[PDB]
RNA sequence: AAUUUCUACUAAGUGUAGAUGGAAA
């Protein structure tokens, strides 16, 4: 018994299936002749129209309640506010004041004033009726009587504002939180300034045609906050904030544009005030898309209007609080840091330099939990006051003014791409292709975007997020501006989903047939009100709907021997026994059905539920009273052989209900006449669909989709229980997007081409035709029908301890490792229990295997053409689709060959965790790819069934394991899933896997006298001329920053060559390097020579030596301009002395060390599962449970060091 | 370049190999 073979049936699932319903016979001359379509299809186009009414109700409701709508517990917290709390245990009260307020706020809405006659058929039924003044504002909605249900979804969406979910999608949380900030911070400037506004020339006159009562003084005072609640009254609140138009050409000018004004003394620098918000792109036509972005994003466009005034912003930016203002901390810094410094990483080292001159003392060497504690109180700072980078830049280093001069430039650039657009921006600019195809209207459109959408990005560091005093004369102007330049990304993100679009479109609506309850279930029973039914034809299954008003057209039908019968499937499965059944046996149905007291005493109790310590008899009394009434309740027992088991396996409720619901699932089958169906179709009393997909079609010999099997075995005499038709299935249409006038067709017997190198067969001459997207080139019915795979599940169990217990009991455990690469998409090794290279090989030849005779298909010679082809495409918004497409599609055919490894050893599976690395630019996976590929292999890896194989056994349809949780979010991936180990990727592939050696020093130029520390911190430096070679003794105790290694002691050499960076590219050899860095500067070099090195003081020469010895500790040697040198060197000897050199192996059948770098990291990789796995076997049955897998550096260290001896 | 749909295809000729959870927003 391997480990997989216990993996299985272990928890609930469900897939959905999708089928094409090819209509057969003549039922499309019935649908057509009793047009039974339009009316659907107007049924959809106009629904849009309902939900504009829904909003509109919504929002009138939202409106008159918030206008019948009071606050206490306001005057109290603004106090609270002002008061700087700064937390000491008076906050708390604060959040827990507000969050109850938010609470009871949103409790008019979830609570009184109706709500409930809103989300039920009710509305469109009495209240939107009601509400109502047009005529064909009500054609629409009482056309829509009848199908309530069609706004489900959209009424749950609806719940999100009425709610307190703490985000801005609800009422109380955007006119609450987006409401007390602002209302509070406005009413304290204004009891600030409120006396530059005198009376007698914007007091009155916003005192008059406004209220004529309250008329500006109440406004901001306290409790006030109640009435911008609605929305004319905060409404007239931000006119009055911003200026009013008095219905008429007077344009009286408000508070804010009279304190803008004020600055004519040119010294008040009084900031800005701020309304309040509030809740509640083309895409469509070309024309329409261009006229947008000419729009709005012209000369005079409030975009660009903003973009000169945030221009002039930065125009005085010098003259602002030099202190007050904040970068927030995060990835900005990384480069914020870089261009003005001019180092990558210039602010990082300053402050952590100076939390160690804080927290640290003056030991000897830094640790491993100290660097870790100070990176978190790196990330746990807030921001960084443009000050403290003054301190923490060198002297004579301007700041201000090097964040100007590089803003100014970003902006100057955004000029000059405006002046190469200025034919698009002209209008009386005409278009003349189509914008698709169509490029200098795109290629102009995209570099004006980005460069402008870069400033957008690159300026909104500029907030510190949520501080103390800030120059509020600056962040006023600035958020003025950035509210505004925000929408370019919606603009761009409206404009590249049109470029991208394809051409066909997969627009559906959903059939009804005139039935409200459509296809909603499937039971004999019941049919009457669904009217849906599934027939068989031997290999063919067809789908039957009759029509509204002959529902009983397929009842009275029997086979008669007519040499052929069409089948039926019936015999519903059991719904929601664990409910159903009390309220189909306590159904006030007592009145003449049995005659006891016992039975009803202890469900009065409810004791038969939990809350009891535990009964032989208490519990067992209702089940026992269900399981005689079962047998007694004819319309159940006259189906279902309910075969229960005996009494003593019996422990719970939840037992029982599980095997109820294991005996309420019979399908079965009635027969019917060929002939009689065929004239019910005929007749057009029965519209007949086939089901059908590329698999059913008979020319199809090869191996089926996996789907297809799923269905297929919906029927089968091995179906247990595993795959049942989870009832609620549906039938759309779509439209033939393509017009035919534009179809595409190699044409018959014309020799094609063929892509792929690998295939011999270099050419094709099929004898009828191949029409490009013919499937969308013509109307197509498909119905989609769900599933529920392991509905009632046996081995309930977690996943996460009971495979680290099988790995403790488990004396040989195999490990499969993945882990990216610069010349391989995936690399894959699996390692044995003992550290063994079982199996390495790369994935950029996924080898498809049909019909026995394999094809091997390259995927990363395809994804090198996709790329040169987006270099020279002149627009890449959908040159860079198609590859964020195909690596989508390439990490669709990589988990079948990880789901057959992991079946092949029964292992596990070793992930890089993406929340901890820092992929080096050339890796060929992107990240989000990647983490896409994660969530794509959790997914499978949750069902994992093989299709070759039979479907009875384990490992397949009705059988497969369940080896992994369900996916929950992106983030909470970490440190184990069921077969998966998310391990991080530190030192995992520079590091020799002969040794364990790493190469910890810093080996760059500081200073003459950092570079004679450094070299005098070796041991010995003697040009040993036996194997001529350079021999380096050292001690990591010497070098700093050396908390990780072990052995903490090497004898490096000079062994062989390595390859520059420089780009150029040049090949060079370290011991003749180091043989003309002793000649040409003169130093004898055949003895120790540390003393007679650091004679020389020429920064000529030990910055030139650092480097060289840089260039010795490399391993990690490449071309970076061709796949075939890419090796791996270690100039470590091991246990032999030889040293390590993947040229060695890459000529061996199956070696014992990794043959490429990129193999080295899977393999490191994997070496950490097996640390894990070590770890799991020293700790105890209870306590597998708690084992942490974070190997620490120290640690994989030391296990990649002592394991190999 | 044929597909419930996606990807790579032509895979021995109306298709082959994998994968696929849809509807709502
Ligand atoms: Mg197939
Ligand atoms: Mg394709």
């Amino acid at each position: 018994m391997s480990k997989l073979e216990k993996f299985t049936n272990c928890y609930s699932l469900s897939k959905t299936l999708r089928f094409k319903a090819i209509p057969v016979g003549k039922t499309q001359e019935n649908i057509d002749n009793k047009r039974l379509l339009v009316e659907d299809e107007k049924r959809a186009e106009d629904y849009k129209g309902v939900k504009k009414l829904l909003d509109r109700y919504y929002l009138s409701f939202i409106n008159d309640v918030l206008h019948s709508i009071k606050l206490k517990n306001l005057n109290n917290y603004i106090s609270l506010f002002r008061k700087k709390t700064r937390t000491e245990k008076e906050n708390k009260e604060l959040e827990n004041l507000e969050i109850n307020l938010r609470k009871e706020i949103a409790k008019a809405f979830k609570g009184n004033e109706g709500y409930k006659s809103l989300f039920k058929k009710d509305i469109i039924e009495t209240i939107l009726p009601e509400f109502l003044d047009d005529k064909d504002e009500i054609a629409l909605v009482n056309s829509f009587n009848g199908f309530t249900t069609a706004f489900t979804g959209f009424f749950d969406n609806r719940e999100n504002m009425f709610s307190e979910e703490a985000k801005s999608t609800s009422i109380a949380f955007r006119c609450i939180n987006e409401n007390l900030t602002r209302y509070i911070s406005n009413m304290d400037i204004f009891e600030k300034v409120d006396a530059i506004f005198d009376k007698h020339e914007v007091q009155e006159i916003k005192e008059k045609i406004l209220n004529s009562d309250y008329d500006v003084e109440d406004f901001f005072e306290g409790e006030f906050f109640n009435f911008v609640l609605t929305q004319e009254g905060i409404d007239v609140y931000n006119a009055i904030i911003g200026g009013f138009v008095t219905e008429s050409g007077e344009k009286i000018k408000g508070l804010n544009e009279y304190i803008n004004l004020y600055n004519q003394k040119t010294k008040q620098k009084l900031p800005k005030f701020k309304p309040l918000y509030k809740q509640v792109e083309g895409y469509t036509s070309d024309e329409e898309v261009l006229e947008v972005f000419r729009n709005t994003l012209n000369k005079n466009s409030e975009i660009f209007s903003s973009i000169k005034k945030l221009e002039k912003l930065f125009k005085n930016f010098d003259e602002y609080s030099s202190a007050g203002i904040f970068v927030k901390n995060g990835p900005a810094i990384s480069t914020i840091s870089k261009d003005i410094f001019g180092e990558w990483n210039v602010i990082r080292d300053k402050w952590n330099a100076e939390y160690d001159d804080i927290h640290l003392k003056k030991k000897a060497v830094v640790t491993e939990k100290y660097e870790d504690d100070r990176r978190k109180s790196f990330k746990k700072i807030g921001s960084f006051s443009l000050e403290q980078l003054q301190e923490y830049a060198d002297a004579d280093l301007s700041v201000v003014e090097k964040l100007k001069e590089i803003i100014i430039q970003k902006v100057d650039e955004i000029y000059k791409v405006y002046g190469s657009s200025e034919k698009l921006f002209d209008a009386d600019f005409v278009l003349e292709k189509s914008l698709k195809k169509n490029d200098a209207v795109v290629a102009i459109m995209k570099d004006l975007l980005d460069s402008v959408k870069s400033f957008e990005n690159y300026i909104k560091a500029f907030f510190g997020e949520k501080e103390t005093n800030r120059d509020e004369s600056f962040y006023g102007d600035f958020v003025l501006a950035y509210d505004i330049l925000l929408k370019v990304d919606h603009i761009y993100d409206a404009i590249r989903n049109y470029v991208t679009q394809k051409p066909y479109s997969k627009d559906k609506f959903k059939l009804y047939f005139q039935n409200p309850q459509f296809m909603g279930g499937w039971d004999k029973d019941k049919e009457t009100d669904y009217r849906a039914t599934i027939l068989r034809y031997g290999s063919k299954y067809y789908l039957a709907i009759m029509d509204k008003k002959y529902a009983k057209c397929l009842q009275k039908i029997d086979k008669d021997d007519v040499n052929g019968n069409y089948e039926k499937i019936n015999y519903k499965l059991l719904p929601g026994p664990n409910k159903m059944l009390p309220k189909v046996f306590f159904s006030k149905k007592w009145m003449a059905y049995y005659n006891s007291e016992d039975i009803q005493k202890i469900y009065k109790n409810g004791t038969f539920k939990k809350g009891d310590m535990f009964n032989l008899n208490d519990c067992h009394k209702l089940i026992d009273f269900f399981k005689d009434s079962i047998s007694r309740y004819p319309k159940w027992s006259n189906a279902y052989d309910f075969n229960f088991s005996e009494t003593e396996k019996y422990k719970d409720i939840a037992g029982f209900y599980r095997e109820v619901e294991e005996q309420g699932y019979k399908v079965s089958f009635e027969s019917a006449s060929k002939k009689e169906v065929d004239k019910l179709v005929e007749e057009g009393k029965l519209y007949m669909f086939q089901i059908y997909n590329k698999d059913f079609s008979d020319k199809s010999h090869g191996t089926p989709n996996l789907h297809t099997m799923y269905f297929k075995l919906l029927f089968d005499e091995n179906n247990h229980g595993q795959i049942r038709l989870s009832g609620g299935a549906e039938l759309f249409m779509r439209r033939a997007s393509l017009k035919k006038e534009e179809l595409v067709v190699h044409p018959a017997n014309s020799p094609i081409a063929n892509k792929n190198p690998d295939n011999p067969k270099k050419t094709t001459t099929l004898s009828y035709d191949v029409y490009k997207d013919k499937r969308f080139s013509e109307d197509q019915y498909e119905l989609h029908i769900p599933i529920a795979i392991n509905k009632c599940p046996k081995n309930i169990f977690k996943i996460n301890t009971e495979v680290r217990v099988l790995l403790k009991h488990d004396d040989n455990p195999y490990v499969i490792g993945i882990d990216r690469g610069e010349r391989n998409l995936l690399y894959i090794v699996v390692v044995d229990g003992k550290g063994n290279i079982v199996e390495q090989y790369s994935l950029n030849e996924i080898i498809n295997n049909f019909n026995g005779i394999r094809i091997k298909t390259d995927y990363h010679s395809l994804l090198d053409k996709k790329e040169k082809e987006r270099f020279e495409a002149r627009q890449n918004w959908t040159s860079i689709e198609n590859i964020k497409e195909l690596k989508a599609g390439y990490i669709s055919q990589v988990v079948h060959k990880i789901c057959e490894l992991v079946e092949k050893y029964d292992a596990v599976i070793a992930l890089e965790d993406l929340n901890s690395g820092f992929k080096n630019s050339r890796v060929k996976v992107e990240k989000q790819v990647y983490q896409k590929f994660e969530k794509m292999l959790i997914d499978k890896l949750n069902y994992m069934v093989d299709k070759k194989s039979n479907p009875c056994a384990t490992g397949g349809a009705l059988k497969g394991y369940q080896i992994t949780n369900k996916f929950e979010s992106f983030k909470s991936m970490s440190t184990q899933n069921g077969f998966i180990f998310y391990i991080p990727a530190w030192l995992t592939s520079k590091i020799d896997p002969s040794t364990g050696f790493v190469n910890l020093l810093k080996t760059k130029y500081t200073s003459i006298a950092d570079s004679k520390k450094f070299i005098s911190s070796f041991d010995r430096i003697m040009y040993v001329p036996e194997e001529d070679l350079f021999e380096f003794a050292l001690d990591y105790k010497n070098f700093s920053r050396t908390d990780a290694d072990y052995i903490k002691k090497w004898k490096l050499y000079s062994y062989g060559n390595r390859i520059r960076i420089f780009f150029d590219w040049e090949e060079v050899c370290l011991t003749s390097a180091y043989k003309e860095l002793f000649n040409k500067y003169g130093i004898n070099y055949q003895q120790d020579i540390r003393a007679l090195l650091c004679e020389q003081s020429d920064k000529a020469f030990y910055s030139s030596f650092m480097a060289l010895m840089s260039l010795m500790l490399q391993m990690r040697n490449s071309i970076t301009g061709r796949t075939d040198v890419d090796f791996l060197i270690s100039p470590v000897k091991n246990s032999d002395g030889i040293f390590y050199d993947s040229r060695n192996y890459e000529a061996q059948e199956n070696a014992i060390l990794p043959k490429n770098a990129d193999a080295n990291g899977a393999y490191n990789i994997a070496r950490k599962v097996l640390w894990a796995i070590g770890q799991f076997k020293k700790a105890e049955d209870e306590k597998l449970d708690k084992v942490k897998i974070a190997i620490s550096n120290k640690e994989w260290l030391e296990y990649a060091q002592t394991s190999v001896k």
